[PDB]
């Protein structure tokens, strides 16, 4: 049926600030959809054409879209750039220009969604030397048959500029409402597939039952399973109840590999299709993989000349090459460490407990130069895992993964079933404005230290946290000796100190708290090293702290 109804929806939607109603509307319109468009419609509703993991994209920029418009309109891109200069919105100018051709032009036909989809397919798929004109052809070709309403919408769709107000979750809720299926089941099904169209049609026809009967389509990418942080290895081992599987958390890029026959696709963490970027790896994988139908999860890493992993954004640039190429393979070598296998030969393993999953992984993989199986420690002993922690860290990766041996794969979910153990990275250098005496046998020494950061605006030294941890007894002695001259005042066990001494400190977290005049408060800070090479003015600054806190989410 007609793209009229689509424009109507986009209208209703724009009018309301109310998400529940946006749901109602999308929902209601879904119920009106014939099965042919059921796979097309949702993406249209999101103001897109294809899934984020589709390699197809229509190539059309604004100035390019300016042309396709003009030859429908008669209006030059001179007066169009003028026409859009008053309004502020592209599609807004495109909108009204059609009205001046609405006293004018020609010919033919309603615009129905079927047609528009078709045209978009043709536009994106078109390639090579004869490309961008054949685009603007098809587009103007569309435009002649367009109501000025429809124009604006088809236009912001093309540019990706839509502003429906409707995200993933509204659409999920909508599908649930429309077809009276179960929100948990829709969530599950989109977590496996990532195709909204497939999910829509299956809801409409095969209902709650078939949604539950939705398993992994090969080539349709799975929401990666996620992990909460732990504080520490013991925390983790005991949270998994004394025994657990341990792995490295690499500095690398999580990828997902789909092998069917010779057809091999590699999805990124964000589900970009990166397959073209890294062909070597593709060959490598085909070779390294025993079964003909598999899906495997792995962290792709950039090696560098000492064999130590490069920061993973190198992997990200490798993805970002659209162009001249085997240059990049020699420039940055990569390697692939596989930690999971969700699929073999018709067998969905997502519902299969972790250990057998690892079993299948070891079974299907023939290790190669480029393709490794991630090393795994299965242990009830802390000190082992802590040693693996220290070794991962040593080697220059991010930390340790802990994963429950009973664990099924929980796509998209952030569970306690996988956990991730890291240090915080950047340490702070702070000045000691204060301290507190020990008790008992430490009573003659200062056991707790008060740290502050510079504010070069102020000149005032602002407290950040109190650090009691990370000192040897001789550390406390040495520190007592040095802080002895500098003590400016005393009450209780508290002292007040001259801002001389700067120490390097690690913390678990930065919190915002009124308790210090800096406004921030270091959570579980710890002593790393001492700086006699620095000045109190040269110590890290509150601005740096606020920056880090804001980067903490
Ligand atoms: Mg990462």
């Amino acid at each position: 049926s007609k793209y009229s109804e689509l424009a109507d929806l986009y209208r209703r939607l724009e009018k309301t600030t109310l998400k529940t109603l946006k749901t109602k509307f999308v929902a209601d319109f879904l119920k009106k959809t014939p099965d042919e468009l059921l796979e097309v419609v949702p993406y249209l509703i999101l103001g897109k054409v294809f899934p984020d993991w589709d390699e197809r994209e229509l190539g059309v920029g604004e100035k390019l879209l300016i042309k396709a418009v003009s030859m429908a309109t008669g209006v030059p891109e001179k007066e169009i750039e003028n026409s859009i200069k008053d309004t502020g919105d592209l599609g807004e100018s495109v909108a009204l220009a059609l009205k001046k051709r609405k006293q004018k032009s020609f010919f033919s036909q309603p615009l129905t969604i079927k047609r528009v989809y078709s045209t978009f397919v043709k536009v994106a798929e078109a390639s090579g030397e004869g490309s961008q004109d054949r685009k603007m052809k098809y587009l103007a070709n569309l435009f002649m048959d367009a109501q000025p309403e429809e124009g604006k919408y088809i236009a912001r769709t093309v540019l990706g500029t839509m502003r429906t107000g409707v995200a993933e979750g509204i659409l999920r809720d909508a599908i649930a409402e429309a077809f009276r299926v179960k929100p948990e089941l829709v969530e599950r099904a989109y977590m496996l597939t990532s195709d909204f169209g497939y999910v829509a049609k299956v809801a409409k026809l095969e209902g709650n039952e078939g949604l539950s009967k939705v398993s992994i389509q090969i080539g349709k990418p799975i929401r990666p399973m996620l992990a909460q942080n732990a504080a520490s290895v013991k925390e983790a081992l005991i949270e998994m109840g004394g025994e657990a599987a341990f792995e490295i958390k690499y500095d690398g890029a999580r990828v997902q590999v789909h092998r069917d026959g010779d057809r091999v696709i590699i999805y990124s963490r964000r589900l970009e299709n990166v397959t073209r970027s890294i062909p070597e790896i593709v060959e490598a994988v085909k070779a390294s993989l025993k079964p003909s139908k598999v899906i495997v999860e792995g962290e792709l890493v950039a090696v560098g000349e000492n064999g130590r992993p490069r920061p993973f954004q190198y992997v990200l640039r490798r993805f970002r090459r659209k162009y001249n190429i085997d240059e990049m393979i020699e420039k940055i070598p990569l390697e692939l460490n596989l930690f999971d296998i969700l699929y073999v030969d018709g067998e969905s393993l997502i519902d299969t407990e972790f250990v057998e999953r690892r079993k299948r992984l070891e079974e299907s993989v023939e290790e190669s130069e480029k393709i490794k199986i991630a090393e795994q420690l299965v242990t009830k002993k802390v000190e082992e895992a802590e040693a693996f922690y220290k070794r991962a860290l040593e080697l220059g990766h991010e930390g340790l993964m802990a994963k429950r041996l009973d664990s099924v794969y929980e796509p998209g979910n952030r569970g306690k079933k996988w956990l991730k153990i890291k240090p915080t990275m950047e340490n702070l250098d702070l000045v000691i404005i204060g301290a507190e005496w020990g008790e008992g046998r430490r009573a003659h020494l200062l056991g707790s230290f008060l740290v502050a950061a510079y504010d070069p605006d102020s000149g005032e030294f602002l407290p950040v946290g109190k650090v009691g941890s990370g000192f040897t007894d001789e550390d406390l002695v040495e520190f007592t000796k040095m802080l002895k001259p500098l003590i400016l005042r005393e009450e209780g066990k508290f002292v007040e100190i001259e801002p001389k001494v700067v120490i390097e400190v690690t913390y678990q977290e930065i919190q915002k708290s009124p308790k210090y005049r800096s406004g921030f408060a270091l959570r579980f800070p710890r002593y790393v090293a001492l700086r006699e090479d620095k000045s109190p003015e040269e110590a890290d600054t509150i601005e740096r702290i606020a920056q880090l806190y804001e980067l903490q989410e």
